[PDB]
């Protein structure tokens, strides 16, 4: 049975965490996302300027066409890129995926043309929403599943050092006491689940459900939940310069806690202060806006401070603060 | 129980089929395609010099806006719209969705900014493939099917003449005989069915599978099939000028059949001449290669002959030939 441990490593601030991927011999740097379904890499069909800074596929030497195929795919910041797709070995952490779709970037928006620190991402949310076309392609973790020792991936993302991401087995050492694990309902795709209550600080209110998204760099929230948490924080205001909420560095941030199936997840406050705000010298709150889309985001601010186990049985997640 | 009948009628040469379709009180000219699942259309939010000639939805009259979502479609022929999401009243045939998604339009590639006969598109695939972020929405079939007499739609198409889609019930004055009902997988999001057989002419075949689709407007087959097809036809040849293969207008083109749960559904060779090539004067086929994506695409120049019952009950497809 197969199992491997991919190491990820967070850019500055905690901004993003890339993990490499080798693709046809090929080794890239890729954002891994729970919360998409593609598998898409700057490629060789990309004008030369935009290859630029990055390590990129070249799908005429190692992949299979499939001829009439394409992918075209937007991301909830307005972000978007699009190409053709090729089959090809692609190796993660030790385990490999022979004929997994590898979406070839031949058109990519500004932001991407600005992030040089990724070449592409692999998306981990369920294949149901992978936007090849006309026929949808399985995700690496879909394609690999059936030979992991058991059909799961578990993360651990971690503050300015380097994380992981196991492969088909658990590793106890990376969490204490127990896991807590809750259903899934993957009806759009997601890795999403219901939340019994919350504690901002202070003031505790009524349930809600999200999405367990390593992609998301912050814990989007509901409007009414970000205001009860900020009216907390001394001086806190909300500055579009930096893109939402910030306060003063030294603040002392109240806690953040969720109840999932009985189990307490507890994000510091110390976590919630993602880092200067770049615009002054404040700092920029972890937790801001989900700007009314009706359910909440639990990126990696949250996810910094507990293991996860993404299970295909049930499915469900399964929780445990980090070691 | 509810029930309606939507009058299209093609434009030249049967290119595409157009139906009124009224939203928030303003009528616009949509393609029904069953190819797709959403449902969008020209808007004011496109630049005002796209917006000329067409009838356009204006969403702050009436439409209430999703906020945080969007939507992004790229079709076959690599053309593409995107934009954001309303809900609104959308009456079809008689038939009205109430809180119906609206998909408006904010950017079209040049295909659609050059097509004046349509203001938009209505997709009547399964909602599992419709485009929405981020959580997609139903078709207005799926929206209305539970207030319909009969969960389906059925469609007549016609050379040249008004045709009907009928919304929940079956007219058994469109076709002769009893309909032949055949299963559908839904996996992929379109009404795919398998046919048995095929014969082209004085050639058969073996097997494969196709979706049903009003928004094609050819017969898309595999390579093999369309090279036997025109073997037979005296002075075929292709033309990238046209579009694929043509021949004199005045040549006898053979019947193209298949076969499909028992019941041979024949498409005449007087339908397969789709009209003057519009290159010298040569008629382009209304056969051609489906660029070798794995499955045929049953588009205008099938449905002509036939009376199609979309069933969601099964889901299942019927066919009979048209009266
Ligand atoms: C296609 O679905 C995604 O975009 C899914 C789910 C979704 C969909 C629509 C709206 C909101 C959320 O997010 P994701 O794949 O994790 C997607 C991954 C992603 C892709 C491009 C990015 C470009 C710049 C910065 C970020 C990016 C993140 C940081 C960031 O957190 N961006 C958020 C927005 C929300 C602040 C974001 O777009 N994240
Ligand atoms: C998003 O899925 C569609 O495009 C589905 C299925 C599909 C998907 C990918 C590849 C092939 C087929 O096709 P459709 O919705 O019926 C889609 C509807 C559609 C949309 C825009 C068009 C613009 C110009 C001309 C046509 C259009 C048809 C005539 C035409 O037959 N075009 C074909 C290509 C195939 C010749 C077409 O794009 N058709
Ligand atoms: C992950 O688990 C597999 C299966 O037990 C091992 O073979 C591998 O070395 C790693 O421990
Ligand atoms: C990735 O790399 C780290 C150290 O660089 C290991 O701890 C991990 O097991 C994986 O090999
Ligand atoms: C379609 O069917 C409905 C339900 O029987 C009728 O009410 C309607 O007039 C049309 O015949
Ligand atoms: C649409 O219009 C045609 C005639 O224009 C009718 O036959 C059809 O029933 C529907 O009303």
């Amino acid at each position: 049975a197969a199992s491997g441990v991919a190491t990820n490593t967070p850019t500055a601030n905690d901004e993003e965490y890339i993990t490499p991927v080798t693709i046809g011999g090929t080794t890239l740097n890729l954002n891994f996302d729970t919360g998409s379904a593609d598998l898409w890499v700057f490629s060789t069909e990309l004008p030369a300027s935009q290859q630029s800074g990055h390590s990129v596929y070249n799908p005429s030497a190692t992949g299979k066409e499939l001829s009439g195929y394409t992918w075209s795919i937007s991301y909830g910041d307005g972000s978007s890129a699009s190409g053709n797709v090729f089959t090809d070995s692609v190796t993660v952490g030790g385990v490999t995926a022979h004929g997994q779709a590898v979406q070839a970037a031949q058109q990519i928006s500004a932001q991407f043309q600005q992030d040089t620190n990724n070449d592409g991402l692999l998306g981990l949310a369920f294949s149901s929403i992978n936007t090849v076309q006309p026929q949808s392609q399985t995700t690496f973790f879909d394609t690999v599943k059936s030979s992991l020792a058991q059909p799961l991936f578990a993360v651990a993302l971690k503050h300015q050092q380097p994380g992981v991401y196991d492969f088909g087995f658990i590793d106890s050492s990376k969490y204490t006491g127990s896991l807590t694990y809750t259903g899934v309902d993957n009806s759009q795709g997601f890795w999403s689940f219901n939340v019994d209550s919350y504690t901002a600080g202070s003031q505790s209110g009524d349930g809600f459900s999200g999405i367990a998204d390593t992609g998301t760099t912050l814990l989007l929230l509901d409007d009414s939940v970000v205001s009860q948490y900020y009216s907390q924080v001394s001086g806190a205001q909300q500055d579009s310069n930096a893109g939402g909420y910030v306060f003063d560095c030294s603040t002392n941030l109240p806690d953040f806690s969720v109840s999932i199936s009985g189990y307490t997840a507890t994000v510091p406050g110390s976590l919630i202060n993602y880092g200067p705000s770049g615009d002054g010298s404040t700092c920029l709150g972890g937790i801001q806006s989900n700007s009314g889309i009706g359910f909440s985001i639990f990126g990696d601010i949250f996810l910094k401070s507990q293991y996860v186990v993404f299970d295909s049985d049930g499915p469900q997640l399964g929780f445990a603060p980090q070691a």
